[PDB]
């Protein structure tokens, strides 16, 4: 839904904020917050047990979703898990700190419709399968 949609913004913007970049190119609030923490422990954590999935996507304005979809696919090859989620947020803002990084600061809005797009078409079936989001906060929060 649009649940999906504020949050991949929550969660990017955060990443941005924390890099020092700015967006600028309730119990909902806990989601927020409960994926924030995650993506920061994530990055603290483990992110470098795992290959490099930025290093395969040559990240670039002329990048097209597929492109970004057939990599985001890596992340799950062997299902669908909460934190495999959590490293996909994880791996958005990567994408997206990287692009600022490299003064491609346009893709981060297209970074963002993609994350949404990939969410919607693969991962809402799963999210409203295992409890919706409200699940997650009672787990990881
Ligand atoms: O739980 C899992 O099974 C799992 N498998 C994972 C997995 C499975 C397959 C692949 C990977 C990870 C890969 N990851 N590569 C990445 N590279 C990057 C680069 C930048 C930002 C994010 C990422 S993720 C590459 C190869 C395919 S990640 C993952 C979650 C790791 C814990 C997440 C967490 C941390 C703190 C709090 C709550 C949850």
């Amino acid at each position: 839904s649009q649940s999906n949609r504020e949050l991949v913004v929550d969660f990017l913007s955060y990443k941005l904020s924390q890099k020092g970049y700015s967006w600028s190119q309730t119990e909902s609030e806990a989601v927020k917050q409960a994926l924030r923490e995650a993506g920061d422990e994530f990055e603290l954590r483990y992110r470098r047990a795992f290959s490099d999935l930025t290093s395969q996507l040559h990240i670039t304005p002329g990048t097209a979703y597929q492109s970004f979809e057939q990599v985001v696919n890596e992340l799950f090859r062997d299902g669908v898990n909460w934190g495999r989620i959590v490293a996909f947020f994880s791996f958005g803002g990567a994408l997206c700190v990287e692009s600022v990084d490299k003064e491609m600061q346009v893709l981060v809005s297209r970074i963002a419709a993609w994350m949404a797009t990939y969410l919607n078409d693969h991962l809402e079936p799963w999210i409203q399968e295992n409890g919706g989001w409200d699940t997650f906060v009672e787990l990881y929060g």
